[PDB]
């Protein structure tokens, strides 16, 4: 209850899915070409049996120039342009690229697949060959969990681009309206009734992010799968804005908790679905939540479970 990061100690025996920073560090490593075949062949593997969803209609639209500037580039400069991304260098479009909030970048990115299945955007080589590196983190990919594969997938195309500056412009989606208050679901939790955690599930699955962010202390923070905690209102409130809009939040059990100083720690555990997949991939997820004395969220951290034996009595 003291430190933030401190706090990210709490309930030490859930077992995340490192597995899933394990292989993003793998995969980093790798010849940018052979990042690009691998993600192809796993996407093209995934979409056998899982539909990604169509990116919206404004994050079409801004990235459009983007993809136009690509479409209208030779061949190999295509293939140029999609290894600066995967390199990280520093270039305008590696600069616009890296201004996108993860939607954007992957409505990119998917469009992009679809051109390369096409025959429009330069595609893989034909007959290529993974690295040695690059075959074995391909198999780790394809031995994990559907949730842990789109999560590496994503952060593989999260990771891409170049940021220069700190307060660079930053573009997302337009805010969606929260759901009308008539029409909104509640979550039960067995063994959870504390309001606050209630109040979380249920404003988020409604998209009230003005409402959910009052939950939270003034130095409160949130600490989403695989990543340091965003510290504040202000910031959890824009990541909220930017990157957390549609989701299904499923929490199933919980167990609650004395903290110091009057503090309540609370576990949950549950799943949740993206609005990319739908209800194809639920991810294994916990909740803990440290709650001070008048019950406001000093932190929450997500976190992508190893498996679903850490889901509470499995
Ligand atoms: C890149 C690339 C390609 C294309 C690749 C493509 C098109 C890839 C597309 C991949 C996609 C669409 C992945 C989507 C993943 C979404 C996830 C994991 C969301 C998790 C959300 C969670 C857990 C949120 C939970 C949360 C809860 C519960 C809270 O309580 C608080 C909020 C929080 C957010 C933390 C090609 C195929 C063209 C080949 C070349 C190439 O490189
Ligand atoms: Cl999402």
């Amino acid at each position: 209850p003291f430190t933030i990061d401190s706090a990210r100690g709490i309930f030490p025996n859930t077992l995340a899915a490192d597995v899933v920073p394990a292989t993003i560090a793998r995969f980093s490593q790798l010849n940018a070409e052979d990042q690009l075949a691998l993600i192809w062949f796993a996407y093209l593997e995934m979409g056998k049996t899982l539909t990604i969803a169509a990116p919206g209609a404004a994050s079409m639209q801004l990235a459009e120039n983007a993809l136009k500037e690509i479409q209208a580039m030779g061949p190999l400069q295509q293939t140029q342009a999609m290894c600066d991304l995967a390199n990280r260098a520093d270039t305008p479009l590696c600069r616009t690229y890296a201004s996108w909030s993860p939607n954007i970048k992957l409505g990119f990115w998917y469009r992009l697949g679809e051109l390369m299945e096409q025959g429009f955007v330069a595609p893989i080589p034909a007959g290529y060959q993974l690295s040695a590196n690059a075959n074995a983190v391909l198999a780790t990919i394809q031995g994990l969990e559907s949730g842990q594969q789109i999560t590496v997938l994503r952060n593989a195309v999260v990771d891409m681009g170049f940021t220069a500056g700190k307060d660079g412009k930053r573009i997302a989606e337009p805010v969606v309206p929260p759901q009308d208050t008539a029409s909104r679901t509640k979550v039960s939790i067995e063994g959870v009734t504390n309001a606050t955690v209630l109040n979380y599930m249920d404003n988020l699955n409604a998209n009230d992010f003005d409402t959910l962010i009052e939950l939270f202390t003034s130095d409160g923070a949130l600490q989403p799968p695989f990543q340091r905690p965003i510290v504040g209102k202000e910031n959890v409130l824009r990541f909220f804005r930017e990157e957390c809009q549609n989701l299904k939040l499923i929490p199933e059990r919980g167990v609650t908790e004395p903290a110091e100083d009057g503090f309540t720690q609370i576990k949950v555990t549950g799943k949740v679905q993206t609005p990319w997949f739908g209800g194809n991939v639920g991810m294994n997820i916990a909740w803990r939540f440290l709650l001070n004395p008048e019950g406001k969220i000093f932190f929450v951290a997500i976190d992508l479970l190893a498996s679903p034996k850490e889901l509470l009595n499995f």
